[PDB]
């Protein structure tokens, strides 16, 4: 995986540039996947210029006359099976062609060799054929390409007329070829001898490679595209095609003419995302604009309110983010006009890119900053790309520009600053409405008749609604749903609760809206749509909102400010209307919408107001989704807008998916109507209504941001209407004809049932005499509201089973909570075999049984140390594995106690914040463990209460006692697959005998993350549930996200099984197991091993008080103070005798059906039958879905390997093999190597050798010392201990010092170089990730996100990124150079030293936790002193040494940057 | 390769049209394509009446009520990868 540009700068085309682009993709294989075939890869391409010598030759051999203007080419695929199907597309290229006038020279073989490609990838080889087309018609050359553009598409489109397969065209231009397929990289010049020609120059050249996710290679899904090559993946795709689709019914432009109607559908079937993204690009760049023009128009920048960027840029940007929807997501681009070439970043930077400059004047850019060599001496610059920034080169004037260059010359062409003065405000006109007009507040009786037609409790105003109008932040839960899904329920469900949310796995990373907040944007746009061709005033003359939800001042303000133009549509329905009134109103509003923006109506307002005791109100998710959908099909939505009026809005998720489903604003007065009721009361205290409804839309506006950030989608209007959500419930034909993009793996009701659900709360609502509202149960056990999976009885007994050691009250247990009506999944099913029963005393042995069942991670600052000391201990009595949980662990428990019990844990975590990992904690384990995502709060990172943080959490987690502790959603490690590999390579390196566990959480697409992930020599896959626990959670996230582990495991084991992959790894559950039968039915879809969890918490005292935030937990299982942590009296023979009867329960089943082992059943899903819940629900739930078998052929239907994947060793075993007086002696070494960007985690097995030998800290600093010459691969030096001292000249490329444990890296450059050491990047992104201690100096400018998650590290670079220094926690960085924005976000504790010339930290720095002043403490200014010192020793720095002889006069430049939460905490304080 | 077909006079649906149709094709390999691997054919398929009995059993042990009227089924192939 890899894309890079290589670029002659004054634009004299020579071989070189093809010659460096081949050895650029010679050197990429090894953060691809490797194959056990050698020949099978997934796909490898190159972009140069056309030859015209070359095929001017060919054309002379053949006999013709050789043409003066420039000759064209075209690339094509064709089918390769039949010979009948070759001669149609030749005649319809044929025809078509010659339809304009050009003159066809002839059709050509390409040379290839099929030696090398793999079996799979030979099977669908097409034929590759080039076409040669000559211009005779004497037209100059835009307008060549311009008609070859349009003769290519009509091509496509006719071939798709007439229903071909396999037929393609990878480019057709007088100016570029591209080569590309799917074999290897390295066997690129191979495949196509031609390349190895002598005159194939060029004055540029693109190269890409990428990895794929599944094991079937389509020739056409190959990269670079026509004008285009993408390197990560787009987030919003389902909601920029339906913006495309709307966008194209109002497109012209006078370039194209008549053949403009030829071009409608740009965007085809059959695409990727970056293949779409390529469509809109050329489409876009072929219209007139330049490549520049629409990189910014299409992944912009992120419009900050800051004074660092001049206001010619503001204006600039403000425009092309009102023209156009931004396509967000973790992007690399190397894209290429005719003229210019450009590279360029996304919004956030999520990737790297990284170029350098020669004498030659040749530009080289890429992923790693080492592919091509290039002598030391020949340089004139390195740099970088941060966020959003860009690079382009001008070919036809020959010059280079940069950032900011760049910048002021796109900033020169057209007045936006007179444009964007056409925008108008809503605060003005609210401010300028002055208060009249107050309607009368509902009456009291009447409120409550219209809150109990919705069924809305007195809990939903009690505990959810009073937070966010009190603090401005919703509620807090403290363990997992445990509540029947939608369908399965029998009491009134809101048509918002068949929808869950997503989130992002290991494919994207997710966005934090804490910290990084400063690029999420939710403006709203009214009257924005237009032709996007053109250029003019009129796009900018519209109205702007600051946030799509409004308050009801603002809403009759806006309405007064539309006039006549808006159009109110009634959304209620005849109580008497009949069995079919609910689809008769939906057609009657699709039609009275449609024919009244037909009539000259520039808004749409959906009201029900009119819902009285006669007329029943649609559910608005309904009628929004059937309008938009009827809108968009009917070319229409481009003209108006679309403004909801509901009377159920409430929390956070309606107003979410709402917005997804299509609607542009949404107004909800019954919550203020209740919220007025509530305060007149004297509720709320001394606070005004006014301040109260600005607390409960700033916490709307809050929920909204982080629902849109557990996916990666930064802003709101790309998000609006791309259906961004799952149906769990609802029949596919209803959500197939009335939402635009969503997927329901199980049919659910029709609208018979929900017309019958709606009734009957409307009558009993209007038809009874009600009093007040009921209490219910949602979030607590009530006897009158709904049933919950954890009762009161049900725990008794199960308590009384586990203490009294006895089987019979626990086949009690288990016959009272399977007699229960169905509340999951798991309860239609019915186990039906057809043998003959066997004796139960001849099935496998109880320990055979039990050593596959495991506890989860419980985190040590959720639980109390007893309770998990507790589970360690009885876990590790049978023979079966714990889980330590992320938080870290108590070293001292490393060793056995002297009455034998072992407190250790047989599984580490590695969470996302890294909180206690270190080289001795990833040493003492037998499993490691990769927490992507937790089964309650996907998308999420673990939070920890303020008070929950005692002095041993503080000196266990290195963090600061008495703060809030958040991880952040990502890992700052994972933001790719290719990521996620050298991730899993660092773990393998760093345990030689452990093996690696990922955790995912079930939703639709998980197959294919799973089948990714297993190319990627992972071994353990954990796929957890929706109704797993937790310990501090919001109840949003608890309630309406994940979906059940039934579907993640069986769509895993089908798509494993599908692509020949699951004799490698195992699968494992957990969520929501009680008993044996649960057990059975699970290892019956396809898992080996089992997680319990839960249960085990009420083995040892859990009563379900579900008050674990909030550390007052009355027996003792979940805190942290003493007084309650006495009252435990937990057991560890408890939990063995829970293991045991669960064994004991599954024998008796597997005796029952007829089998001996649990092995003859995994995969067996013919067992399995549907039973319906009778004649009387008529819920239709399909399972078939889950109980298709595809059938494996040779290979068992589970792992049948012993240890774990192994993978290719590094350098370091080189080293293993010489360092051996260190080992055998303990003697001082010192070795000498060349490194080179083919060699990843230089140091880390070493690491480990020393680790197990001495420890962390057993030897002296700069005992064994190694000295590499040249560019180093990634995860240099990761997990390095104390004696191990890492010396480069060169650059390292990334992740460097990750995980650092006290060792020692020194980067700098050659001695020979000549280059400003405080002006070139010498390390890449996500330098000194979560390290512990050791020392870092640096010679250069850092990345982005420099010192993440620092906690004892010491480093001194002379530079920095954005995002810098995020989140620190302990340690001391000194920056000699400039920084980037948000430096110093969410730090908690350390210190931090700028040397700022500029006088620019001001504006730079987030002053939100930190404090920053001038040096005033001799004792600061020592140590400073020494710090630069030793730097300069060290490194044998200029600039340093520079600093150090002035120090006088430039002491008075340096700004210290210092905790709020540490100010009162050092020993001796910053202030005088 | 053949073609054939059985059919009873009186209309009877009974199990010897099958019993035959299946006898029918256990007796053609003579004329079709002898092939080296053993397994792979060249097209073969048989075409007889619902039995309403067992499809009216499968949607009774599902849980439904069986109708009185013809039930109607439908075979279909749909995308495998
Ligand atoms: C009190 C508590 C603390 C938890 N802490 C973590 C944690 O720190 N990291 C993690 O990945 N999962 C954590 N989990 C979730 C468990 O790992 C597991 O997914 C869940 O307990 C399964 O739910 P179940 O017991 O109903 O099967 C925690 C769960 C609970 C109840
Ligand atoms: S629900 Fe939680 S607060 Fe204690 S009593 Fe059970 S661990």
């Amino acid at each position: 995986c890899g894309v890079g540009f290589i670029a002659a700068i004054d634009g004299k085309p020579r071989r070189s540039v093809v010659e460096k682009g081949i050895e650029a993709l010679k050197a990429v294989w090894h953060r691809g996947a490797v194959d056990a075939d050698g020949k099978t890869g997934d796909g490898a391409g190159i972009h140069v210029a056309v030859p015209q010598k070359f095929f001017k030759d060919h054309v002379k051999v053949i006999g013709h006359r050789a043409p003066d203007n420039k000759l064209a080419v075209g690339q094509v695929f064709l089918p390769r099976i039949s010979l009948d199907a070759q001669e149609a597309c030749r005649c319809i290229v044929e025809t078509e062609i010659l339809a304009f006038g050009y003159y066809i020279y002839g059709w050509r073989q390409v040379p290839i060799n099929v030696d090398i490609i793999g079996e799979k990838a030979n099977a669908t080889r097409p034929e590759i054929e080039q076409i040669i087309v000559g211009n005779n018609k004497g037209v100059s050359d835009e307008q060549f390409e311009l008609d070859l553009y349009i003769i290519r598409r009509r091509i496509e489109k006719a071939v798709k007329g007439e229903q071909i397969n396999d037929f393609y065209i990878c480019s057709l231009s007088a100016r570029s070829i591209i080569y590309k397929g799917m074999f290897l990289a390295e066997q690129l010049t191979t495949f196509y001898p031609d390349l190895l020609d002598e005159r194939f120059e060029s004055d540029f050249a693109i190269y890409h490679q990428r990895y794929s996710t599944n094991t079937f290679p389509t020739w056409p899904l190959a990269q670079p595209f026509r004008m285009l090559a993408h390197n990560g993946e787009i987030n919003t795709v389902k909601g920029n095609v339906n913006w495309m689709k709307a966008h194209e019914t109002r497109m012209e432009h006078p370039a194209f003419g008549t053949h403009m109607q030829d071009l409608k559908p740009v965007i085809g079937v059959g695409l990727s995302d970056s293949g779409s993204l390529d469509t809109v690009f050329e489409v876009m760049v072929r219209a007139g604009r330049t490549a520049p023009m629409v990189k910014m128009m299409l992944v912009p920048q992120a419009l900050t309110s800051s004074q660092t960027t001049p206001d010619n840029h503001k204006a600039l940007i403000q425009y092309c983010n009102s023209v156009m929807e931004p396509w967000d997501g973790p992007a690399a681009l190397a894209m290429t006009d005719g003229r210019w070439v450009v590279g360029g970043m996304d919004r956030n930077g999520l990737r790297p890119m990284r170029y350098t400059i020669t004498t030659d004047g040749l530009i080289i850019g890429g992923s790693e900053t080492g592919m091509v060599k290039i002598d030391e001496t020949q340089v004139i610059e390195k740099g970088r790309l941060g966020p959003g920034e860009m690079i382009a080169v001008d070919l036809q004037s020959g010059k280079l520009y940069r950032d900011r260059e760049l910048k002021d010359h796109l900033a020169t062409l057209k007045p936006w600053d007179k444009w964007v003065q056409n925008t108008t405000h809503l605060d003005e006109l609210v401010k300028t409405a002055s208060l009249k007009g107050e309607p009368s507040d509902m009456d009291k009786a009447e409120l409550r008749r219209r809150q109990q037609a919705f069924g809305l409790t007195m809990e939903d105003m009690e505990l959810i609604l009073h937070p966010m109008v009190e603090d401005g932040k919703e509620a807090i839960g403290s363990m997992g749903d445990d509540s029947p899904i939608a369908v399965l329920s029998d009491k009134y469900r809101g048509l918002h609760h068949f929808f869950r949310q997503n989130f992002s796995q290991v494919t994207n990373p997710p966005i934090d809206s804490l910290r990084e907040r400063r690029v999420m944007s939710l403006k709203t746009r009214l009257g924005n749509l237009g032709n996007i061709l053109d250029e003019d005033e009129t796009q900018t003359r519209l109205l702007q909102l600051e946030s799509p939800v409004l308050t009801t001042a603002e809403f009759r303000a806006m309405r007064d400010y539309m006039g006549d133009t808006a159009a109110e549509i009634d959304a209620t329905f005849p109580v008497d209307g009949g069995p079919e009134a609910l689809r008769d109103a939906l057609r009657r509003i699709r039609q009275e919408t449609e024919d009244a923006v037909r009539g000259g109506a520039t808004h749409v307002i959906l009201t029900d107001e009119a819902m009285g005791p006669a007329r029943a109100a649609i559910p608005a998710i309904l009628a929004t989704g059937a309008v938009h959908t009827h809108l968009i099909r009917s070319n229409l939505r481009t003209f108006t807008s679309l403004n909801v009026r509901t009377a159920e809005g409430l929390d956070t998720h309606y107003f979410a998916v709402l917005i997804g489903v299509g609607a542009t604003t949404v107004n909800a007065y019954l919550a203020q109507e209740a919220i007025a009721e509530r305060h007149r009361r004297g509720l709320f205290g001394s606070m005004p209504l006014e301040k109260g409804m600005a607390n409960y839309k700033k916490a709307i506006d809050d929920g909204l941001l982080k629902i849109m950030s557990k996916m990666g989608i930064s802003v709101i209007s790309s998000y609006r209407g791309g259906g961004n959500f799952e149906a769990i419930g609802l029949s596919r034909a209803l959500v197939a004809e009335h939402f635009p993009a969503m997927v329901s793996r199980i049919s659910g009701i029709g609208l018979n049932g929900i017309q019958k659900k709606v009734l009957e709360q409307h009558a009993t609502a209007y038809n009874e005499e009600v009093v007040a509202l009921p209490v219910g149960g949602f979030y607590r056990f009530r006897k009158s509201g709904d049933r919950h999976g954890w009762e009161g009885g049900v725990i008794h007994t199960l308590q009384q089973a586990v203490t009294n050691d006895s089987y019979t009250t626990f086949k009690k247990y288990s016959e009272q909570v399977n007699k229960r009506p169905p509340m999951q999944l798991r309860d239609l099913l019915e186990l039906r075999s057809t043998k003959a029963p066997v004796p139960v005393d001849e099935v496998e042995s109880i320990t055979a049984i039990r050593k596959r069942f495991i506890t989860p991670g419980m985190s040590m600052g959720a639980l109390s140390p007893e309770a998990h000391g507790t589970l360690n201990v009885a876990m590790n009595r049978i023979g079966a594995k714990s889980d330590s949980g992320e938080g870290g662990e108590d070293p001292a428990r490393f060793r056995p106690d002297k009455n034998g019990d072992n407190w250790n844990s047989a599984i580490k975590q590695v969470a996302s914040g890294r909180f206690g990992v270190t080289a001795e904690y990833l040493n003492q384990c037998r499993e490691l463990e990769i927490k992507v995502a937790q089964g309650a709060k996907p998308g999420e990172g673990g939070q920890l209460p303020g008070f929950k943080v005692t002095e041993m959490i503080a000196r266990l987690r290195h963090s600061t006692p008495g703060v809030m502790l958040i991880s952040p959603p990502p890992h700052h490690d994972i933001y790719s697959i290719e990521d996620l590999a050298q991730l899993i390579y660092d773990l393998k390196q760093i345990n030689p005998d452990a093996k690696v566990t990922v955790k995912l959480v079930s939703r639709s697409g998980i197959g294919t993350i799973a089948a990714g992930v297993a190319k990627a020599n992972a071994d353990i896959i954990l796929i957890s549930g929706n109704s797993g626990g937790t310990g501090a959670s919001p109840q949003t996230s608890i309630k309406f996200a994940g979906l059940p582990w039934e579907m993640g495991l069986s769509e895993v084991h089908q798509v494993l099984t599908l692509n020949r992959l699951r004799h490698r790894v195992r699968l494992r559950t957990d969520g929501g197991l009680k008993t044996g039968r649960d057990i059975v039915i699970a290892a019956m879809l396809g898992a080996e091993e089992f997680g319990i969890g839960t249960a085990s918490l009420i083995a040892m005292g859990c009563i379900m008080v579900r008050q674990c935030h909030s550390n007052t937990c009355p027996v003792g299982v979940c805190v942290q103070d003493d007084k309650l942590r006495q009252k435990f009296v937990g057991t560890p023979e408890k939990v063995v005798n829970l293991f045991t009867f669960l064994a004991e329960e599954v024998r008796e089943i597997l005796a029952g059906l007829g089998f001996r082992s649990l092995n003859e059943v995994i995969g067996r899903t013919d067992l399995l039958h549907q039973v319906s819940r009778g004649a009387e629900h008529l819920d239709d739930l399909d399972l078939n879905p889950r109980l298709a078998q595809v059938d494996p052929g040779e290979n068992a239907r589970y792992c049948t390997l012993q240890g774990r994947n192994e993978v290719p060793d590094t350098l370091d075993a080189r080293i293993v093999a010489d360092a051996r007086p260190l080992f055998e002696e303990g003697e001082k070494m010192q070795l000498a190597y060349n490194a080179r960007n083919t060699q990843r985690a230089i140091g880390t097995r070493l690491s480990s050798m020393v680790t197990r030998k001495f420890g962390m800290f057993g030897l002296q600093p700069g005992h064994i010392t190694i000295r590499l010459r040249g560019t180093a691969g990634q995860s240099l030096g990761a997990f390095a201990v104390q004696g191990i001292k890492l010396e480069v000249m060169g650059d390292a490329n990334d992740y460097v010092g990750k995980g650092l444990s006290g060792g020692t890296i020194v980067v700098r450059p050659t001695t020979s170089s000549p280059l400003e050491t405080n002006k070139n990047t010498i390390i890449g992104n996500t330098v000194l990730y979560g390290a512990t201690a050791g020392k870092l100096f640096a010679a250069g400018q850092a990345g982005e996100r420099f010192a993440v998650r620092n906690s004892g590290a010491t480093v001194v670079v002379e530079g920095c990124g954005s995002n810098g220094c995020e989140y620190m926690t302990g340690g001391t960085a000194v920056i000699l150079g400039r920084v980037g924005d948000n430096f110093a976000a969410g730090m908690t504790g350390g210190m931090a030293y700028v040397y700022d010339l500029d006088d620019s930290l001001p504006l730079y720095i987030n002053d939100e936790s930190v404090i920053f002043q001038r040096i005033e403490v001799g004792h600061y200014e020592s140590q400073l002193k020494h710090l630069i010192e030793e730097h300069v020793t060290e490194t044998q720095s200029r600039f340093a040494a520079e600093i150090l002889n002035d120090w006088a006069r430039e002491v008075t430049k340096f700004w210290q940057v210092v905790p709020k939460e540490m100010l009162n905490r050092l020993e001796v304080p910053v202030h005088l």
